[PDB]
């Protein structure tokens, strides 16, 4: 409503996705917008229903989350034309991982119901609203979990189970095949065998419902086919998993299983490096380290989604791939003779691309990435 507008009798106040900024970029004024964020974000939360519906349709939902892998890692790695990015039904073109780290990006994803907490937040129990699989557990999808890894770096394993609330063992790894062996020793399996291996355990279950939540690692630096010395090149690994994913996408297709795959990488590689942080260093959450491809595509629906990906544009983050689950959760949109894309993908939850690790949070402030370390003064990022 323009200054010579009026609102309606008994209108409620228009909520924003995103926080103005229309204040000068002082560190007072970053440091309030930054407040104002926390505040705004806390009140968001993706309701579930109470219950599914008696018509309900079964389907299954795959979280696959994939460490090291922003656009610019694309870019620099020259794959910006590989045939996946294609394939989905939804991308997202400014989806913000929120931080530059493993564990709080895998805590972050698996707290995707509600709005973005700080990241000391992240470490203390959220709502158990808060918890994507825990609502779809309630709502009788089966909880597994699943890694290409085993999850012992950096205590990840159990930051998933600590803080992200996944209390499920580690689906069963004996037997697959190693595709590579990671910066610290252990292996890293190939990630079709992982999919064909949970294609066939979901198969062998029915018209079950289930929500799996499967981390992949070959994109870690340091990783090197085994008896290689050096690490194997990243595009070499990039092309490798996306060629995979798009063979288990073909494999998919022909089971003809209701399927809901989400594609969301935890944060970028670093490929390229910039003034502050040569390549590889990603201490700090830059955008380039934190815009990541986030893509969708259902399988199994009586009428497809026909031609290109439909883009997301607009600032997005883990909210918005929550609200998409909930619009999917009643399976309906499987059996439906005509999809309204166009309101499926409309509406969706806008997320400011603020980023935090433990000791910086990165923002975008009038178009400009400002820094704040430890909870100083906010500096430009030198990009
Ligand atoms: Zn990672």
């Amino acid at each position: 409503i323009s200054e010579f507008g009026s609102s309606r009798a008994g209108d409620k106040p228009v909520i924003g996705d995103m926080p103005a900024q229309t204040a000068p970029p002082t560190t007072a004024n970053l440091n309030a917008w930054l407040n104002t964020f926390y505040a705004a974000e806390e009140k968001r939360k993706t309701t579930f229903p109470a219950q599914l519906p008696p018509d309900a349709q079964p389907f299954d939902l795959l979280v696959i989350n994939i460490c090291s892998l922003s656009w610019s890692d694309v870019e620099a790695a020259g794959l910006m034309s590989h045939p996946l990015w294609s394939h989905f039904d939804i991308l997202f073109k400014h989806f913000n991982s929120g931080t530059s780290y493993s564990g709080p990006a895998a805590i972050r994803l698996l707290r995707a119901s509600c709005g973005q907490p700080s990241h000391t937040r992240l470490y203390q129990p959220a709502n158990n609203e808060c918890y994507l699989f825990d609502n779809l557990a309630k709502l009788g999808f089966t909880q597994h979990l699943m890694m290409d890894h085993n999850g012992e770096f950096g205590g990840f394993l159990k930051e998933v189970r600590e803080n992200g609330g996944m209390q499920s063992e580690l689906m069963n790894q004996s037997g697959l095949p190693t595709a590579l062996l990671s910066f610290d020793g252990s292996p890293v399996y190939d990630d079709l065998a992982v999919l064909n291996r949970w294609l066939t355990g979901e198969e062998r279950e029915a018209n079950s419902r289930s929500a799996t939540f499967f981390n992949l690692l070959p994109l870690h630096d340091g990783n090197h086919f085994p008896g290689v010395s050096k690490t194997a090149d990243y595009k070499i690994r990039a092309q490798k998993l996306f060629d995979e994913l798009d063979a288990f996408f073909t494999e998919l297709e022909k089971s003809g299983r209701k399927v809901m795959v989400v594609v969301v990488p935890e944060h970028g590689g670093a490929l390229k490096g910039d003034r502050m942080q040569i390549s590889g260093l990603r201490d700090i959450p830059s955008p380039s380290i934190t815009n990541v491809p986030a893509g969708v595509k259902f399988f199994g629906m009586k009428a497809p989604h026909e031609g290109a990906p439909i883009d997301i544009n607009q600032p997005s983050s883990y909210l918005a791939i929550s609200e998409l689950v909930v619009r999917a959760v009643d399976g309906k949109l499987f059996t439906e003779d005509s999809v309204n894309w166009n309101k499926l993908t409309s509406n969706l939850p806008q997320t400011a691309p603020v980023s935090e690790n433990a000791n910086a949070v990165v923002i975008q402030y009038q178009g400009k990435p400002y820094v704040r370390l430890n909870g100083g003064d906010w500096v430009p990022y030198p990009q």
